[PDB]
C-alpha cells in the first residue's frame, strides 16, 4: 500500500490570550512593569508575530498559584510538570476521540500509537496514559516521541509511512500535544530570545489515522504520504537550543535562524521533487511549519512563492500561534476543510502534489511529499 | 528483504565498581553510615543482585563536587544534566565507532540512525549530537528514542524492523547509551524501591547496524528480526514509575513487579510462536532483559526453563549490572561470541529461533522473535 491520512482532529484549552492585550499582562503577572524599554521591544515582537490569539492551559489563577513560574529562573521544574503532564495526554485524548470518531472504525482496529509531546517526560509516558485514557487495546505498539521540538509534526508523518506500510493492515493512531507550560517565564534583558518563545508558543493538540490500504466502503483519504526525508543544515550548530533544567526548559535563539533556513530549502526542495519530475514551486500545495513568522517571509521571497502559497500556514498561526509539532497538523485540517467548503477540485487546493516543512532544532528541515485526494 | 543485524559492538567507561564492596562505599560517599540497619538491608540487595561489578562515569571525586546529588532529594537536576549529556552521546560514538568497523562499509552508506536513552533530555537531543560527532551524513534519518526505560532495546529493533523493510537498502546504525547520572541518590527509610535502583543500575552503550537486504559478498548477517510485539499487562498500572524532577530521576517500584512479568510472559510467548508453530520454550534461545533478578527468576521457574537457558543473560547482568536499554544488546554480542568460540552451530547456542525480551514501565513486555545464522 501507500500511507494514507484518514482523519484529522484538534483540540485547544478554552483559555485563550488576545495577543494585542498580552504585553500589558505578561510584563504586570512577572512582575517586571520597570523594565520598560524590554516592554516596548515585546510589544514590537507581538505586533510582528502576525499571531491574533493563542490558547494556553496556564491562567492568570494557574500563574499567581506559581510565582517561581513568573520568575526569570525560578526553581520550577516540578510545578511545570505537575501542570503539564497530566495536560499532554488530557488534550490528547480530546483530539484523538474525535479523529477516532470521524474515522469511524473501532478503536479496537488501532494497532499502532505514535504520541509526540516537547512538554514534559514522564515514565511511562504519555503513550502510555493516553493508551489507558482512550481503552486502546493493550497490545497496540507503541512510540513515544519527546523533546524533539517544532519539527516532530513532519518526524510522525515519516514515522508512521514506515509503520503502515511495512504491517499489512495496520491503523497508526498519531497524537502531537503541545503547551507553554515548560517555558513561560519572566523576562529578562540578557535573553531577549526567551522573550521570542513568549510571544510566540501556545498550546494544541491533533489527532490523525493513517493506514496504507485504506478500505473505500468505510475509510475516505485525506492525503497520501509519498516521501519524507529530513536533513541537518550546514553551519548552523547551535543556532536553537532547547534545555531542560530545574527552571523548566530554557530556549536560546540565534539572530541567524530565519537566514539558515531559506538559504537552505531549495536544496529540500530539489531533492524531493527531483524523482517526481516537479520543479514548480507554486505548482504544489504548501504546509509549512509556520512558528518563525520571519521563517516564512524568507522562504517565500527565496522561492519567489506566490503570496498566497502559505494562506493555511499563515492562517493557523494567526489564529492558534506556535503550537509546536501540532502546527502543521491544524495547518492539514484547514486545508482540507477550506477545499471542501469553497469546492475546490482536491485536498490540497486543487493542486495535486504538495510539501509538508517541518523546521527545528539542528538546524533540521524535515520535508514530506504529499499528494492530495479529489474533491 | 528482512531486518537482519549485521554488527554489533559495546562501550562501558573506565571506572567500576565492585558490587561486594558497593554498600561500604555508598553508604559512606551519601553520608548515610548512621543507617545501619538500612545499610544492611543494602548489603542484602547488593548480595541478591547477582552483580560482580557495575561501570559507572560518577566517580568518588565527582560526587564531592555535588553534594546536592547525594542527599536522598536534593535540587540537583542541573548538575547531572551537566555531567549526562555530554557522556551519553561520548559513549555512544565509542560503541558505534567500534560497530561501524566491524560492519566494514563507509558511514556515508547509514541512512537512518536511532539513538536511544533515558539519561537526560536536550534539545537538539543526542541523535544529533551522535551525527555531528560521527560525521554522518546531514541527511541521516534520525528517530530520537528518550526515556523508555528498560523495554527500550527491544523497541529500538522494533522500530530498526519497519525502518530497513520499507525502505530499499537502507543502514540504520542504532545506539543505546544509559547512566546513572539521573538516578544516583543518597538513601531513604522510607524508599527502599529507590534503594533497589542503587543496588541495579549502571552505565554502558551498545551499538548495532541493520539492514534489509544484507549483501553476504560485503555483509555478515548475525541475527534476523522476524517479528516484533509490545504490549501492556493487565492490572499493572502504576508498577514501575520514573519522575524527572529538579532531584533528579526518581524511581518508584511496587513489591509485585516480578510476579506482573512472570504470570503474563506466556501469553507473550503464545502471542509470537504461533505463526512459527513452537511451543517448547527450551527450543529457542533466550535474550531476556535482566535488570530485575527476580524476574528472571521467576520466568524460569514458571516456564520450566533448562538451567543454562538464561546464562548469557545472567552473565552480561554479573559483569555490567543492569544498564536498562543496552542489556539486550550487550546479551546479542555476548551470545554471537560464545557460539563463535564454543563451535556452535548457529549465533543461537546451536537453535534456530529465538525470543528477546524488553521489561520496563507500564508494565510493558517487548517482544522480539530472532532467527539465529548458521556458523
Amino acid at each position: 500500500g501507500l500511507a494514507t491520512i484518514l482523519a484529522i482532529s484538534t483540540a485547544t484549552p478554552p483559555n485563550c490570550v488576545i495577543q494585542a492585550d498580552y504585553p500589558d499582562y505578561y510584563f504586570k503577572i512577572t512582575n517586571s512593569e520597570h523594565m520598560t524599554e524590554l516592554k516596548e521591544k515585546f510589544r514590537r515582537l507581538c505586533e510582528k508575530s502576525m499571531i491574533r490569539k493563542r490558547h494556553m492551559c496556564l491562567t492568570e489563577e494557574i500563574l499567581k498559584a506559581n510565582p517561581n513560574m513568573c520568575l526569570h529562573m525560578g526553581t520550577s521544574l516540578n510545578a511545570r510538570q505537575d501542570i503539564s503532564l497530566v495536560e499532554v495526554p488530557k488534550l490528547g485524548k480530546e483530539a484523538a476521540t474525535k479523529a477516532i470518531k470521524e474515522w469511524g472504525q473501532p478503536k479496537s482496529k488501532i494497532t499502532h500509537l505514535i504520541f509526540c509531546t516537547s512538554a514534559g517526560v514522564d515514565m511511562p509516558g504519555a503513550d502510555y496514559q493516553l493508551t489507558r485514557l482512550l481503552g486502546l487495546s493493550p497490545e497496540v505498539k507503541r512510540m513515544m516521541i519527546y523533546q524533539q521540538g517544532c519539527y516532530a509534526g513532519a518526524t510522525v508523518l515519516r514515522l508512521a509511512k514506515d509503520l503502515t506500510e511495512n504491517n499489512k493492515g495496520s491503523r497508526v493512531l498519531i497524537v502531537c500535544s503541545e503547551n507553554t507550560v515548560p517555558t513561560f517565564r519572566g523576562p529578562s534583558d540578557t535573553h531577549i530570545d526567551s522573550l521570542v518563545g513568549q510571544a510566540l508558543f501556545a498550546d494544541g493538540a491533533a489527532a490523525l489515522i493513517v493506514g496504507a490500504d485504506p478500505d473505500a466502503s468505510i475509510e475516505r483519504p485525506l492525503y497520501h504520504i509519498v516521501s519524507a526525508s529530513q536533513t541537518l543544515l550546514p553551519d548552523s550548530d547551535g543556532a536553537i537550543e532547547g534545555h531542560i533544567r530545574e527552571a523548566g526548559l530554557t530556549v536560546h535563539l540565534k539572530k541567524d535562524v530565519p537566514a539558515f533556513f531559506s538559504a537552505n530549502i531549495e536544496k529540500s526542495l530539489v531533492d524531493a521533487f527531483t524523482p517526481i519530475g516537479i520543479s514548480d514551486w507554486n505548482s504544489i500545495f504548501w504546509i509549512a511549519h509556520p512558528g518563525g513568522p520571519a521563517i516564512l517571509d524568507q522562504v517565500e521571497e527565496k522561492l519567489g512563492l506566490r503570496k498566497d502559497k502559505l494562506k493555511a500556514s499563515r492562517h493557523v498561526m494567526s489564529e492558534f500561534g506556535n503550537m509546536s509539532s501540532a502546527c502543521v497538523l491544524f495547518i492539514l485540517d484547514e486545508m482540507r476543510k477550506t477545499c471542501l467548503e469553497e469546492g475546490k477540485a482536491t485536498t490540497g487546493e486543487g493542486l495535486d502534489w504538495g510539501v509538508l516543512f517541518g523546521f527545528g532544532p539542528g538546524l533540521t528541515v524535515e520535508t514530506v511529499v504529499l499528494r492530495s485526494v479529489p474533491i
